[PDB]
């Protein structure tokens, strides 16, 4: 998160920190959010050989009783995900066991112009490491023409988030996190520019409600 503030500890108890293993490199990182006691929503490009989910965190460098470190049994990447266009950048993670409900850990249930909020542990600048603490920022929903320069952007599948006149933005490390508009989840962080100039591209959740319901009902 660029240009944001430190979240109040444990104020977003659905938030998930993902550590992802690839075969021929060190760990990489993404965000996500708990939608059922044994399911986490995130981005398809965050898939790997194996993934560990940490719930209940604020400062990710200091172990505490609120932490739940949970095993992933299976990854459900969207079957139409395209690595060229980045269309359909969405994935469900099934947890080996159901999470415990505490003050610090719980689910987020399901229900241009206005303001929304996004949170994550990602980089705080182009040449700056990821944040030790959970950060968040308020951003403007933009009309789709603001994202024309992303040649594979589509208004039906995606949202355009962040006023180009400000520095505030999601960035690398924040992919898979939720965008909340008046307390309701409307988007998932996907991608943007290498130089971090806003706006960025988010997945539009409403389009995928049939697919999400299908996975949850059969697993
Ligand atoms: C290739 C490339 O450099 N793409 C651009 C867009 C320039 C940079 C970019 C990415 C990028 C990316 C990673 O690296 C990382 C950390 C990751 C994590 C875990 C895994 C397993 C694989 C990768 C991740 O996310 C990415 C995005 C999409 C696809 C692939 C990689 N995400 C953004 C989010 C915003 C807000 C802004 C810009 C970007
Ligand atoms: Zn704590």
């Amino acid at each position: 998160i660029i240009g944001g503030t430190e979240s109040k500890p444990h104020s977003r108890p659905y938030m998930a920190y993902l550590e992802i293993v690839t075969s021929n490199g060190p760990s990489k990182f993404c965000g996500g959010f708990l939608i059922r006691r044994n399911f986490v929503l995130t981005a398809a490009h965050c898939a790997g050989r194996s993934i560990t989910v940490t719930l209940g965190a604020h400062n990710i460098t200091e172990e505490e009783d609120t932490w739940q470190k949970l095993e992933v049994i299976k990854q459900f990447r969207h079957p139409k995900y395209n690595t060229s266009t980045l269309h359909h950048d969405i994935m469900l993670l099934k947890l080996k066991e159901k999470a415990s409900l505490t003050l610090a850990v719980g689910t987020l249930p399901f229900p241009p112009g206005r303001m929304c909020r996004v949170a994550g542990w990602g980089r705080t600048g182009v040449l700056k490491p990821g944040s030790d603490t959970l950060q968040e920022v308020k951003l403007r929903l933009m009309d789709p023409q603001a994202c024309s320069h992303f040649r594979d952007f589509d208004h039906n599948l995606q949202l355009c988030v962040g006023n180009p006149r400000k520095t505030k933005s999601a960035f690398k490390g924040d992919s898979g996190g939720p965008l909340l508009c008046a307390g309701v989840a409307q988007g998932i962080v996907s991608y943007g520019r290498s130089d971090a100039k806003p706006p960025a591209v988010f997945t539009r959740i409403s389009h995928y409600r049939p697919w999400i319901n299908q996975i949850l009902q059969a697993n």
